[PDB]
């Protein structure tokens, strides 16, 4: 047994729910209560655009919210979110302290790691982000030969990837003025060769994002841009005009050959998934400019106020991340969809799928017992309206229970033909939640059937394929328009939702230790790839798969 | 019940994993007996490259896969697979036949629906699509201000969209000499205008690409478009330079205002999530070529055959269904992920997302009973390596069975650093489905620990947490080169696994009428967000919604 399932207040939630969750039907909840949506949502005005966290259509009553309140406060959530904020070592595994809030704490209140203010530092490298991009946004910055940089290619995997990558998608119409952002990943020698191809080295500056400065793929890549680079430079000197480093290892960077300089800092308790706020967010701040990067991390900051002072029951972040803990603890749920209706929104749920997955995906509790009781769930999704086309048949008629986010600004970047396609967005948004809710009942389809000329056998073998049994729960989440601050506002939310969640499993959300095994693994492997040598140190699969690629490596097609 | 749960053969299966699927460990399998791999994998060779279906690290005994293959026999799969081959109607509820087939058929051999061989229009579209194909990319064919085409726009969603994006994605090396291609799918009206702000309307030519040419999105964005060009171009008759329709309705895309010379007409049994093979394919041939979009069919036509002609035991598509109703309908694992280790491949996830539960997302069964067992998966996926720093933490050390299908090319299309790169991908996509197989014991991460220098103390309390449970199973599926011919191979490959899933299950791989529900939804809000006025009308949450849309939409930021 854990933490999670010894508590009383779970033992609670879950008997009522064993007991009552077939009396919860979404439609008749809210024909009994014509204050549902004003009980069940919270519109958040930060100042800068409100946010509306409608969680309403959810199978929940006051009495189980009131339920998955108590379970947060006795489960410590308050507590521990003290502790985080005040630069307590809660990644216990790695005795760290987590403190992306001092990234964005822009109040400069002090948050001490071992008796000393990481505020100086914080502010310190933000002042350093600001002049480069300066430098480089005006031109002043040259290459080589004497020319203004065009294009920035940040050269990072995962944390020191995502991020930046999802930011600089969705905050595209604050780029002007900015040079054009790449982001290379993936080992796959595919991804750089086809960035270089569209590449001069003479106005190309690259950015290795790296917190170790030792992951494979980053160093390969980089490495790889270096000798494409100095192929036409000529001249290893030069090499400090067009490669920066965001990194917490001085000697690594230096080792690979970059400028003390031309190294912007962070620290052990940035962990990577939560990263963007720090150093890692320069090709931000390059691409949408300095002013844009801070009013990202102020929307951040506001949240965390928000966070830190509201009580739980009213928190947003709160109350998102026990929504999902009713789903994934009480009804089993595996999944949880994000499906923001934005297509600069694009890769949001990725991001996600990697800050929750990655943060929760665990079953070893703070004492070292293993959990008996599911963790996080797999996050994932599309942008709308294009799901509607695609998977939300099996959301709307499938046999799965499917949280889903729907997310949405209210105004759009681009209203074009005076606001008829962001009308017909919104449209879509606020109807597919509301099927998801309602489906749609035997008396309503028949009728359609008979109006469509169906015959009395037509009729009876279609009528059970066309109606919808509904009562599937959504959160929306509306906001006024996705500016810098409002994205930094929903991202930090999210992170507090995952925050939230880990502390009530009893879990670390802040280590990786499951990345481990399949990096000593590829080490082994790498070297037997090597000449025409069998391979026979692994199980037969792994033997057989390598076989077949030292076979089939030569063969011309 | 439903056919599946009351059949004898199911039930023994089931009944068989409640005894002894416990006892199943994957390293004790491979340990045990030598010849593991040799005796569940296919070394499928196409005379045009080879493709290795791995299946070894499967949860599975020979005593198991025996079972399965009587169960698919029992459900009657060959039977079923004759009769979509043969052009019956086994779209049963739009009364349609199911020939995505036959758009590949390249012996000719005829495939008839009512009684009217459906050969001959298919060769006419294809040589139709030839001869653009050719005119465009020669540069022959020009504009309204007589210059060539350099972008072609795809404007379709779901199955008009995602076939084409992915496969002209994957193909992307075959594509020199080819025009620049453009999708654009969302009605968010960012979609259409980022893409119109980086195009000439003389040098670009659209292709609406939808079967019905009713779909709010699409043709919403086509008129766009159109008004876009006819801006510019300020005559009528130069629409006919510059526009094109894929399509089986003649009348609407009339009504539209295109000629009928510019109709590339496919058929009702071209389902939309099925129809990258015929005229909606143009895209894709315009943008690599007609001998490589013929090559693409050729390979799906050879899966066909293969999945035609080959007994059950031994036949891919049948192998990968069958693994699959093993993990959904007796492990209950709600998901299935797609990993391809290139990032080429970057959107195959996310077709087979569509692909797979928009087709078997479902709940009624062939007999109108609604299935008291599980059916479609949701299908989830990232390319590697990347995916190994952002949720392959929850695959390893989650609470949840995740069953990963692990795709590569032996051979790259970008061999950079004398193959560097692709060796360290190779090296991962080997080590990652070894680990997830392996796992480590305590003993082995305690051994690890002691090595490493730490006290008992700190060993200990890291100790569980450095632990892999293993035994967690995945196929490869490694191919020798990602070239048009394999690709369409590996698309029929999954399209017949679904094929099956959905025969077993006894639902309608084939309809989508939650798709069809969504296209029905939208129009009755649309009104509502005009003027100013409160909206009573729907639930409070919608309702809410609403005013929240109103309230918020004036705001300046
Ligand atoms: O924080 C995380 O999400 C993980 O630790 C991981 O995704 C990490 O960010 C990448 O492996 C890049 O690591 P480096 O920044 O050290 O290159
Ligand atoms: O076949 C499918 O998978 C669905 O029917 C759906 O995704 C369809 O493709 C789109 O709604 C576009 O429909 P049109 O091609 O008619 O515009």
């Amino acid at each position: 047994m854990a933490a999670l399932t010894r508590n009383p207040q779970f033992q609670k939630l879950l008997e009522w729910h064993r007991a009552n969750s077939a009396n919860l039907k979404l439609r008749e909840l809210f024909e009994a209560d014509p204050e549902r949506f004003n009980n069940f949502s919270l519109n958040l005005n930060t100042n800068h655009g409100h946010i509306l966290v409608d969680y309403s259509k959810n199978l929940v009553s006051k009495e189980v919210m009131q339920m998955l309140v108590e379970l947060a406060k006795s489960r410590g959530v308050e507590a521990a979110r003290d502790n985080m904020f005040s630069g307590s070592k809660i990644n216990y595994t790695e005795d760290r302290a987590v403190l992306h809030v001092a990234l964005r704490n822009r109040s400069n209140t002090p948050i001490k790691v071992d008796g000393k203010d990481v505020m100086p530092e914080v502010n310190r490298v933000l002042d350093k982000m600001k002049s480069f991009c300066q430098r480089v946004r005006s031109g002043d910055w040259k290459g080589y030969t004497g020319k203004s940089i065009t294009d920035i290619i940040n050269i990072g995997i995962g944390g020191s990837d995502l991020g930046p990558l999802m930011v600089t998608e969705a905050l595209k119409p604050y780029s002007k003025g900015g040079p054009r952002v790449w982001f290379v990943s993936n080992i796959d020698g595919t991804h750089i060769a086809k960035t270089l191809a569209s590449l001069s080295p003479e106005t190309s500056l690259f950015i290795i994002a790296s917190k170790t400065f030792t992951t494979q793929e980053t160093i390969t890549n980089a490495e790889t841009a270096k000798e494409w680079f100095l192929e036409a430079a000529k001249d290893p000197s030069a090499v400090a005009k067009h490669f920066v480093a965001l990194s917490t290892n001085t000697a690594k960077v230096k080792e690979f050959g970059i400028d003390p300089q031309n190294m912007f800092e962070f620290w052990d308790w940035v962990g990577g998934r939560y990263s963007l706020w720090s150093a890692i967010g320069l090709s931000i701040a390059l691409h949408v400019g300095f002013d844009h990067f801070e009013q990202l991390l102020s929307g951040a900051h506001w949240m965390d106020q928000h966070f830190l002072k509201t009580p739980l029951e009213k928190n947003a972040p709160v109350l998102l991340a026990l929504l999902g803990i009713w789903y994934i603890n009480c009804y089993g749920c595996e999944t949880h969809a994000l499906l923001p209706y934005d297509q600069y929104m694009h890769r949001f749920a990725a991001y996600f799928q990697q800050g929750d997955m990655e943060s929760n995906g665990k079953y070893i509790t703070k004492s070292g017992a293993r959990v008996d009781h599911q963790t996080g769930p797999i996050v994932w999704g599309e942008p709308g309206t294009n799901g509607q086309h695609a998977f939300y048949q099996l959301i709307h008629q499938g046999t799965k229970m499917i949280p889903c986010d729907f997310l949405i600004p209210v105004q759009t970047q681009h209203p074009i033909r005076k606001g008829l396609h962001h009308k017909i967005l919104l449209a879509n948004f606020l109807a597919q939640t509301e099927a998801l809710m309602k489906g749609k009942l035997p008396e309503e389809a028949r009728k359609e059937l008979q109006a469509a000329g169906k015959s009395p056998e037509d009729l009876e073998k279609l009528l059970p394929h066309k109606v919808f049994e509904g009562n599937r729960p959504t959160n929306s989440i509306v906001f006024t328009k996705l500016t810098p601050f409002i994205l930094g506002a929903l991202i930090a939310m999210y992170e507090h939702k995952i925050f939230v969640q880990g502390i009530m499993w009893d879990i670390n959300s802040f280590d990786q230790w499951g990345v481990e095994l399949g990096k000593q693994l590829a080490k082994k492997i790498e070297p037997e790839l090597e000449g025409s040598s069998a391979v026979t140190s692994h199980d037969s699969s792994t033997n057989g798969l390598i076989s077949f690629i030292k076979q089939q490596r030569d063969t011309k097609l």
